[PDB]
């Protein structure tokens, strides 16, 4: 379905989400992925132009002459992969499964990656649990 937008364009209610859900089944059948982030020997395959979307540390790395070409790329050992894992399920389907056990990983690798608004809406449910 579709309906008149405050511009008073056709917008297609479904379309955002529907490319989100086409872009995670490409990864899935690692179709046109370009780049594998590594985090402590785990490998991700994935779409830089997504990353660069969601991302501000990756937005730096692949706006750079010199690591824009870089089709491998290392984070910090220390970071969690399954805090990793998450996030990018998150960058690819608008879904956080945050949870008591994972929370303060997830909060801290999105501070790592600098997606602004996950890492506050960690904070909001950390504080709700004091
Ligand atoms: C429309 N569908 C398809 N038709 C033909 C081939 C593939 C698909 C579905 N799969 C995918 N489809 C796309 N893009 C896409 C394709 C076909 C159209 C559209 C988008 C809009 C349209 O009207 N046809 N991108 C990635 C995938 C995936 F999952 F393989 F990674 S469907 C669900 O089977 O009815």
């Amino acid at each position: 379905l579709y309906f008149q937008g405050a511009d008073s364009c056709i917008q297609f209610t479904r379309h955002a989400s529907d490319v989100l859900l086409n872009l995670n089944r490409l990864r899935s059948r690692d179709i046109l992925t370009d780049v594998v982030i590594v985090v402590s020997r785990e490998q991700f395959r994935a779409h830089k132009t997504v990353l660069m979307a969601c991302s501000g540390l990756f937005y730096s790395i692949f706006t750079d002459q010199l690591k824009c070409n870089l089709s491998v790329i290392n984070l910090d050992p220390e970071i969690n992969p399954e805090g990793f894992c998450i996030l990018l399920d998150f960058m690819y389907t608008s879904r956080l499964n945050l949870r008591e056990g994972n929370i303060m990983a997830v909060m801290a690798t999105a501070m790592y990656l600098q997606m602004e608004h996950v890492v506050d809406t960690c904070r909001k449910f950390i504080k709700a649990s004091e």
